[PDB]
């Protein structure tokens, strides 16, 4: 049925001439180097395996891949065609081509590719031959393709590279603060051969109309579209089976009289799908088969795991004085508080993304996040990531691949984007974890705040984010809410002016200074979808990613002066030399908190990690603590996609920073947290479950050992409760909160006082706490 | 670098058959009269110089040009191709073709023209040959081209001629109260040959973000787009120089790492640009060059005179009793009173417009006008007109070349109009005198007041004025206000009814 073309290919690369090569004769006549290639894979990996490129993850070797951005790649292989009977179709499927390519089978052009993100399918039934057949893909330079378009004023000067605007690729591949500039090329996803019967299932869409969690009942609809010859009309029946493990719940057989039908299923004894903490992620195996009525032949079969859930978004785009707006997620008729992480690319070389999926999903399970926001600068994740999210009950907020920039309003861009959006929506609409579609990341912020700020442009007139994607979602997925842009500058916002006070949801970056500044504590946004603080990686990562002489951050021993490699790893997209920049954020924060920047490397690492951990823990507690007004916090990020110095709490090679352990003790389902008050500190308990729990909480000072508070608490379901108010303690110190719920003991801590602190005293307090 | 094809051409004209001639063999086989022609020029001027047409400016001689509106015009010339090295491009540029034509170089078609108001550029690098080369342009009748379209009820009965609606020409050429009916045809603007290096500047947009007149400071942005071979990446630097007279004010050098960049310039000792009476029209010479880092070769250079000014329009759509509206121009943060004249075509034979520009602009200097409104029935003026307005501090209010009628809502017209609008906006966006873009002239007035008045049509549903044109300005020129129609019948006006009392701005005839 399916034959995989993955394995060993032949790769020939040559510099791209003035007129790009688009034929097999031109590719064969060009002068280039021939090396063995592995599919799926990137050309950089294949070049490294041939001893032509040094490891780009060490030092300044990333800048030595610049000359290869103007090369042309020619992949070739010989395959044996499967035996195809009369009426069957042979389909060549490429999971991903990067980016512009012309596919040729037996010397005949079967199609062309111009989108990196979506899948490509070609019908090669007529062109195949008996015996060996030859497949050849000629890839052009993506950087030089951007010069074929005229760019408007909106598309120049944004954070996203100008080369990214006219083409459809991942914006982060061109360079970002969090990711290196690795344009790359190649067949980064699987290539397979498929044989389809004349009767086949083009699409099956499972839609949950209603779910009654208490009665264990749900109503499901199946929209099935098939390819059906007329001679097979009324002679084919559709068998629909829903089962849990091996036990069967519902079986329905219906004769197929039309190519497209809608089947209504009323189920009983079915449990609803819940995110983490609010319930169990119940998944049921839904299978639809096309079976002949006379004989028993099965023409086609499609199987997937589905969950019964309803998602609604309460949106009021303006917080006016006295008129609070709203941004809250309603799952199964119950409001939920979202605590989770932004998901940035798992690797600069995207062909290695599939191997890192399980480890990163396990990281999010360990942190106990109930939501992930797929960043707009990343490619669309494959099916395995969404299957894991379904299994572990983590809701997914998906961004279309546009971010930090404005795009063309002309027809050619819209046609390409509509095709890509239709493909993605049909691909990813059956996963219960996916709850929201978002138009872009920070595109409205770029226009309102940026180089065109004084001209007061209106983001609501954007065609791309408000006419194309909205229409696609309206036609192909009406069951999910759609958000035009991540910082939503709606029509009502523009009437009263754009500012942080009128945004129910906003990204809080701004001045990355004392975490306890009024910019963060007094921000009125009910939902924050991007917030983070810089932190220095562990010593092992530093030694692995930096030359032996460059391990020490200081240049010539001068504190505060970064050497060339350290400056590169902050992320300089282009090889130019300057002092300061993004790296200065780490030293400024350390100086504000601990007074002085330590000269020793280990002490500097400890100080930076402690500052990041304290800032991140303080931010999550402030939002969870101030509920019911606050409705969610999606922080930045849980893992880095390249060895770099960044805001991630875990690095590329799995090393966990101190922020990971601190933030783990503030993501618990029932958490006792201390928040600042006008006089003293106030102890509170937050519940993100649907149940009631009771327990004993004790608070004592780490240094003196005096017990500040001790009592019993009762936590109501899905609410933040007030326990007691603690008297203000004198000077600087740590209070250790220890709570036992249902025979399990959990611990947390609070740092009281005012900066600057003493690093030795802070280390002593942390060691005496013993929780880290 | 540039070679001019202007001069003496050969013109053959013949009546257009039932099937219009579109090939060189058909044009040469037709029976016609051969006369010498001068480019730039109109066919009527060339015919007059041959003693075939009486002077149309005297008496009723204008009506004797009617039979020539159904003729076909074939212009021909032989040119010597410049020497072109490897990687260089040879570009054929026509400043204006009137109107529908098929251009053929050495017997090979290189393109087609269907817009009189915009420039046409063709790449003829491959088709040229050593020695003499032949250029031939075959022009078809503009009047008979209007019969290939089906007209809606909106496009019939308006003051503008029905033949003007489907095609893209100057509406006044078909007849107006102020202008004679003289359709004419020909190459009315310059024809030139350009040689471009592989590294060249496609566009340089100077934008003034802020200006502080008192501190003599301003912030300027340069959006540069270039053609850059990959082998030349990081080996080309952009040299930006801003100077007044010979004195240099700012010089910035930046390495070119991508084809499109945005450069931010913070200037001091720079004076703001003011209209007449409110100050001095200070102009500074802004030049950008692409220079190789290793050697000193200069691949390309663009030079222009720019002024530092900010323009805002305070607009309130409706004048209500007790709630007055607003229609005011704010220049450099100050409200200004605009007194000036509408600019109507300088000549019916548009190839003579360039000679009248200097004399006509001096009229507005003597009158001391501080604003000119370019009428919608006229062609778009050339660069020289706007340079004079910059020098003398006269603000320009430009109308898109549609007026006194309603146009098609279908896709074919929208695509043609969008192509024209982009070309015009990119051409004229760097002139400090240009302060406002207007959608049309009296198009809302024609629909509301006219043959379809009793049916109470809503002008706010017009596709051309409020969707196609506003989107082009939104993308290619966000620094200038846009007015959907010259008499603006906004959504608020239609709610309370369309009357002279509720219009903050109106035409009073």
């Amino acid at each position: 049925s399916e034959q995989s073309l993955n394995g060993r290919w032949t790769l020939k690369f040559f510099p791209q001439p003035a007129v790009p090569v688009m034929t097999i004769e031109g590719a064969e006549a060009a002068n280039g180097i021939v090396v063995d290639a592995v599919v799926p894979g990137n050309v950089e990996i294949d070049m490294e395996a041939a001893g032509l490129v040094e490891d780009p993850m060490v030092g300044n070797n990333i800048y030595k891949l610049r000359p290869y951005e103007g090369y042309q790649w020619y992949y070739s292989r010989t395959f044996a065609a499967p035996v195809v009977t009369e009426g069957q179709r042979l389909v060549l499927h490429f999971g991903g081509i990067d980016t512009f390519a012309e596919v040729y089978v037996n010397g005949i052009k079967v199609g062309s590719a111009d989108n990196m993100l979506i899948e490509h399918d070609y019908d090669i039934t007529s062109v195949v031959k008996e015996g060996e057949n030859r497949l050849d893909v000629i890839i052009r330079s993506s950087v030089m393709e951007a010069q074929n378009h005229f760019l408007g004023t909106l598309s120049i000067g944004n954070f996203s590279n100008e080369e990214s605007a006219p083409v459809r690729r991942a914006p982060s591949t061109y360079g970002w603060d969090i990711m290196p500039r690795l344009v790359s090329a190649g067949l980064w996803r699987d290539v397979t051969l498929r044989v389809e019967n004349p009767v086949t299932i083009v699409d099956a869409n499972w839609v949950t109309l209603s779910v009654n969690p208490k009665a264990r009942e749900a109503s499901e609809s199946l929209y099935l579209q098939t390819r059906l010859p007329f001679e097979m009309h009324d002679k084919v029946k559709a068998v629909i089976t829903i089962s849990r493990d091996g036990r069967q719940i519902l079986r329905k057989e219906a004769l197929m009289r039309k190519f497209a039908n809608l089947f209504t299923l009323n189920l009983s004894g079915v449990d609803a799908w819940w995110p983490r903490g609010y319930g169990e992620p119940a998944l049921y195996t839904a299978e639809v088969s096309l079976v002949d009525v006379t004989s028993g032949k099965i023409y086609d079969t499609k199987t997937s795991k589905i969950g019964f859930r309803t998602v609604k978004l309460e949106l009021d785009e303006v917080n006016l004085p006295g008129q609070p707006g709203q941004f809250q997620f309603i799952i199964n008729g119950e409001p939920v508080f979202a605590k989770g992480t932004n998901w940035v690319p798992l690797d600069a070389l995207h062909s290695r993304d599939a191997s890192h999926v399980e480890e990163a999903v396990q990281l999010m399970v360990e942190m106990n996040c109930n939501i992930v926001r797929c960043w707009g600068g990343n490619v669309y994740e494959d099916t395995h990531f969404f299957e894991l999210c379904d299994k572990y009950g983590i809701m997914v907020w998906q961004d279309f691949a546009m971010g930090c920039g404005n795009y063309s309003q002309r027809d050619n861009f819209a046609a390409a984007l509509e095709k890509e959006a239709i493909s993605v929506v049909v691909k990813l609409r059956n996963h219960p974890s996916l709850i929201l579609w978002s138009g872009n990341n920070e595109d409205d912020q770029s226009l309102v705040f940026g180089r065109l700020a004084p001209f007061k442009a209106n983001p609501n007139n954007d065609r791309v984010s408000r006419q194309v994607l909205s229409r696609v979602i309206y036609e192909f997925d009406p069951t999910r809410p759609y958000l035009p842009s991540s910082p939503y500058y709606g029509p009502k916002v523009c009437e009263v002016g754009v500012r942080d006070e009128v945004l129910p949801e906003n990204h809080l970056w701004g001045p990355r200074g004392y975490y306890k500044d009024p910019f963060y504590t007094e921000n009125p946004s009910q939902f924050v979808s991007e917030i983070g603080y810089h932190g220095c990686p562990n010593r092992e990562t530093l030694e692995r990613m930096f030359s032996p002489d460059s391990v020490n951050p200081w240049q010539n021993g001068v504190v505060g002066m970064w050497n060339d490699e350290w400056q590169t790893k902050a992320n300089r997209i282009y090889d130019d030399k300057f002092q300061g920049g993004r790296n200065d954020l780490m030293t400024n924060q350390v100086r504000i908190i601990f007074g002085e920047v330590p000269a020793d490397l280990d002490d500097f690492i400890f100080a930076s990690q402690s500052v990041q951990a304290e800032a991140m823990k303080f931010f999550v507690e402030l939002w969870r603590g101030r509920r019911p007004y606050r409705t969610g916090i999606i922080w930045w990020n849980i893992r880095d996609g390249w060895p770099l110095l960044s805001d991630a709490i875990s690095d590329y090679w799995g090393g966990k920073k101190q922020a990971f352990y601190y933030m783990q003790n503030v993501h618990h389902d029932v958490c006792c947290l201390i928040n600042p008050a006008a006089n003293g500190y106030m102890l509170k308990v937050d519940n993100n479950t649907l149940k009631d729990f009771e327990g004993v909480v004790e608070v004592k000072d780490v240094a003196s050992g005096k017990q500040v508070f001790k009592g019993k608490f009762v936590s109501k379901a899905n609410q933040m409760s007030e326990i007691a108010t603690l008297p203000m303690q004198k000077g600087q110190g740590m209070l250790v909160i220890s709570y036992r719920i249902e025979g399990n003991e959990y611990f947390n801590h609070y740092l009281y006082g005012e900066p600057p602190y003493k690093l030795d005293q802070y280390r002593k307090w942390v060691k005496k706490c013993g929780i880290y």
